[PDB]
């Protein structure tokens, strides 16, 4: 996250880091077995790590569970980035509490100017590296499809919104992608993509998870 604040410890309580060694990618739980990530996050051998806030150091609220199964949308294109949606199953239930608890799925979409929060250990910096270890924070809007469009000609489906500033400053970026965009309490969207990290006229595209929901329910329902 560019531009955002520190979370404060467990203040995300659905915000997943998932690792396979080291930290490459958040995630959401949305119930006591399934987290909701990016399909380009998957890969094999993921641990689960739930109730973090500094993810190089135990410190006494997390829960590493590994991966059963991951399942990548039907229709993900890795080329596009159309449908960047995939569901992982933990091999055991985690606890649930006030630090490790679910997100809800929306029952709409959420509008353009609609407020979200957006978290991840991904890089701080626009221009340079500089990875955090405790949960970066970001409030950020909702942009219009047409701003989104004509910010990214010919890239936009119908899978995707954009939200955060076109005059910069302020994203998502390299290491958030997978993670949650929270709007009104609802998991509305998963980082994806963008060109860059906060710069002008290229705000963060994110999965428009509010098209998925009976997908999400229909997989976990038979899974
Ligand atoms: N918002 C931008 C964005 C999101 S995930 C990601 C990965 C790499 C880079 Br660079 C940007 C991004
Ligand atoms: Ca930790
Ligand atoms: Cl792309």
């Amino acid at each position: 996250i560019v531009g955002g604040y520190t979370c404060g410890a467990n203040t995300v309580p659905y915000q997943v880091s998932l690792n396979s060694g080291y930290h490459f990618c958040g995630g959401s739980l949305i119930n006591s077995q399934w987290v909701v990530s990016a399909a380009h996050c998957y890969k094999s051998g993921i641990q689960v790590r739930l109730g973090e806030d500094n993810i190089n150091v135990v410190e006494g609220n997390e829960q590493f569970i590994s991966a059963s199964k991951s399942i990548v949308h039907p229709s993900y294109n890795s080329n596009t980035l159309n449908n960047d949606i995939m569901l992982i199953k933990l091999k055991s239930a985690a606890s649930l509490n006030s630090r490790v608890a679910s997100i809800s799925l929306p029952t709409s979409c959420a509008s353009a100017g609609t407020q979200c929060l957006i978290s991840g250990w991904g890089n701080t910096k626009s221009s340079g590296t500089s990875y955090p270890d405790v949960l970066k924070c970001l409030k950020a809007p909702i942009l219009s499809d047409s701003s989104c469009k004509s910010a990214y000609p010919g890239q936009i489906t119908s899978n995707m919104f954009c939200a955060g500033y076109l005059e910069g400053g302020k994203d998502s970026c390299q290491g958030d992608s997978g993670g949650p965009v929270v709007c009104s309490g609802k998991l509305q969207g998963i980082v994806s993509w963008g060109s860059g990290c906060a710069q002008k006229n290229k705000p963060g595209v994110y999965t428009k998870v509010c098209n998925y929901v009976s997908w999400i329910k229909q997989t976990i329902a038979s899974n």
